[PDB]
């Protein structure tokens, strides 16, 4: 098999998603629509159920709307059953669930969207297409609740196939949090208390731990192929961590969350996340940057580049960071005017790094400024629109030219109008030129490139005005005239690779699961993989792709390397974590740890998980506020079930760690429910 498999689940980047908003996309089945407020035939009542189903989604499958586009994959929204009320609205005169976003009962499918059985068509349908199917999920909440009132909405009540578990008021076996709202003053803040008035799951509580597990197994059991994890950003990465292993145990599917970043937003926090969480992230800082550049017109080139080398430094796996331009809940990219823009935006995207993400609509030049006029019916389903042909040429390129799907980022020429970036995967080269100004030509000279001497022409066959360029011996390019809004795309594939390590999943593991490894130039016979130095079990072993079994290695991070039959070696894909055994999720709670101004507490342990007494890796900051209130710390840490850990804390600032005096603490990590430590500070 190849990494352009369809069948390749835990890898994305020669793949290109289409997000779809189920509700306004297609109604394939009149008959599964709504009765009375719920239901809107009309069209015109922007937060009532539309009509839209998994089976009009089939039918642009099967009638080659998405497959003529070039997409690869479709992003859904949350299948769960969603509360059935009909909440109260001023401007739209109600609010539903349309969007799927309040979950009543995580083990069943939506009514309205379809059965079971429409999932599976849907799911089958789209494989016997090649495309893949990502679903979103929010285990963060249920809906929109209150605790004084029970009589609005749902009460936030959670299902269990049917059999009711509880109640946002009167909760007293403790599934959800009732700290109040959050208001994005902290990190912990937002993770505790409800996010806007949805009901707060207590994934710490044991039932709700396992019943957040077991649901999502009902999914990946109905065969789809990725994850889109909703508010990653109001959860415990303990938690999450903890959720990602029972994923990546079961059946691994890739899975990426949703972590805000407003405008030249940057969060350490988002950083670490997605380092270490298990999981990938939506690339919101691409997202907003390119609007600024493209659309807004709040920053140049210069900033686009800066923001492409700025994020190839802090995320460890930047070939699995979702791009996008836009979404459901942003303002969309078009917004009146040239359609140029939206266009350059497109193409920049398809080209760039990571995985990209196209929001239903766009190639139709849908407008519509926050939600829900951003979550207008599908408009029109022509195929002539010329942003429906930039996709169609540019998606493919992803499969074909494995620089476009792991090539690097360089800069090769950059004004504040034009850019002109370079993606290279050993001798496989792509080359873009931009140009943002829609009515100034720049001549461009001095421009240097890694494509091999001769004539290249435009992929794109001039729909975005370019034009063929022509390489000297060394790499030089002839100067050329790039006109206004001008979009050029040049490549050269070679037919000769070495050792190429494109891509690497999952990249959190356990000894004795199986990694796929996604590159060029493997060759047919089988050769060697090696996790440091310690070689793993071939299971497979091809061209372009690799399949090992992990080794018995001590549990920590670990850099890959490939060895042909014929000794020939390939480049190193670092950082893939190799845990110590099963996740459990175990609070972490000590006190009488007061400190001084700007001191924290942190936990460090015996285990991988708990750094290895590196305090340099210690988990922490620990929270102080929620849940337990200082002096008192605590923390939800991802540690190996049924092991025996020695932990002690300790006190950082900037230049000092204070050491947790007395014995190391000891404890024995659950190996099936939730846990919780509590502890005193040892002088
Ligand atoms: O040869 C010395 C010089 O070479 C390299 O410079 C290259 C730039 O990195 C590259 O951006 C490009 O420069 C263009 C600029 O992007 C643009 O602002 C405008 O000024 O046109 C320039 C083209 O001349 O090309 C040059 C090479 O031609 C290298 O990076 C430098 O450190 C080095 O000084
Ligand atoms: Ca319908
Ligand atoms: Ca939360």
């Amino acid at each position: 098999a190849s990494d352009t498999a369809v069948s390749n689940v835990v890898n994305y980047s020669t793949d290109v998603i289409y997000q779809i908003v189920t509700d306004r996309f297609v109604d394939g089945n009149t008959s599964n629509n709504p009765t009375g407020d719920l239901y809107d035939p009309t069209h015109t009542s922007l937060k009532k159920y539309f009509g839209g189903d998994w089976q009009g989604i089939i039918n642009k499958i099967n009638d080659g709307y998405l497959t003529g586009m070039g997409v690869t994959a479709i992003w859904i929204s949350q299948p769960v059953e969603n509360i059935y009320a009909v909440l109260p609205d001023s401007t739209f005169g109600g609010s539903t669930s349309y969007h799927g976003y309040w979950a009543r009962d995580f083990k069943r499918t939506n009514p309205y969207f379809g059965s079971f059985t429409d999932f599976q068509n849907l799911i089958n349908t789209a494989h016997a297409h090649n495309i893949k199917v990502i679903i979103d999920f929010a285990p963060n909440h249920t809906s929109p609740a209150s605790e004084t009132d029970p009589t609005y909405a749902e009460n936030g009540r959670l299902y269990d196939n049917g059999t009711l578990l509880g109640g946002y008021t009167n909760d007293t076996n403790g599934y959800f949090h009732h700290y109040g709202g959050t208001d994005f003053s902290s990190y912990e803040d937002g993770i505790y208390r409800n996010l806007f008035d949805l009901a707060d799951l207590n994934q710490q509580n044991s039932t709700i731990d396992s019943y957040l597990k077991s649901a999502i197994k009902v999914w990946l059991d109905m065969g789809i192929d990725g994850i889109r994890l909703d508010a990653v950003k109001h959860m415990p990465f303990g938690w999450q961590k903890n959720f990602m292993d029972s994923i990546l145990s079961y059946r691994p599917v890739f899975t990426f969350g949703e972590w805000f970043l407003g405008t030249n937003e940057i969060d350490v926090n988002n950083t670490y996340f997605a380092n270490e969480s298990g999981m990938s992230l939506l690339d919101f800082r691409f997202s907003q940057k390119v609007r600024q550049v493209f659309r807004d017109n709040t920053d140049t080139m210069y900033g686009l580049d800066s923001m492409i080398q700025s994020t190839a430094s802090d995320y460890n796996f930047i070939n699995d960071m979702v791009t996008f331009i836009d979404n459901h809940d942003m303002d969309r990219f078009y917004n009146g005017g040239s359609t140029r823009p939206v266009e350059q935006a497109l193409a920049f995207t398809l080209t760039s790094r990571g995985v990209p993400a196209i929001y239903y609509g766009t190639e139709q030049y849908m407008t519509g400024n926050g939600d829900p006029y951003n979550r207008a019916m599908m408009t029109s389903f022509n195929t002539s629109t010329t942003a429906y042909n930039v996709i169609k040429k540019l998606a493919p390129l992803r499969k074909s030219n494995p620089a476009i799907a792991y090539g690097t980022t360089q800069q090769r020429w950059i004004n504040n109008d034009v850019y002109i970036y370079e993606r290279k995967f050993g001798n496989n080269v792509a080359l873009v030129a931009i140009n943002r100004n829609l009515s100034t030509s720049y001549n461009i000279t001095g421009l240097y490139t890694a494509l091999p001497a001769g004539t290249y022409t435009d992929v794109l066959g001039g729909l975005l005005n370019g034009n063929s360029i022509s390489v000297a011996s060394d790499g030089s390019v002839t100067p050329f005239t790039l006109s206004a809004g001008e979009v050029a795309v040049w490549q050269y594939v070679s037919s000769s690779n070495s050792p190429l390590i494109g891509h690497v999943g999952p990249t959190m593991t356990k000894a004795g699961q199986t990694i796929t490894i996604d590159g060029r130039g493997f060759g047919t016979t089988s050769g060697q993989v090696l996790f440091g130095s310690t070689a793993g079990t071939i299971v497979s072993w091809d061209d372009t792709e690799v399949k090992v079994k992990v080794p018995s290695v001590t549990p920590g991070k670990y850099n890959i390397s490939l060895k042909t039959s014929s000794g020939a070696t390939s480049n190193t894909y670092n950082n893939i974590n190799i845990l110590t055994g099963n996740q459990i999720c175990v609070r972490f709670v000590v006190n009488n740890a007061s400190t001084v101004y700007g001191e924290n507490v942190y936990l460090t342990g015996n285990v991988a998980e708990l750094g290895n007494w590196d305090t340099s890796k210690a988990i922490g900051p620990m929270f102080n506020q929620v849940v337990y209130q200082y002096p008192t710390w605590y923390y939800d840490v991802s540690v190996p079930a049924g092991t025996t850990i020695q932990f002690k804390f300790i006190k950082k600032n900037g230049n000092t760690i204070t050491w947790e005096g007395g014995s190391n603490h000891t404890y024995t990590v659950p190996s099936s429910s939730t846990g919780t430590v509590i502890v005193n500070w040892q002088q």
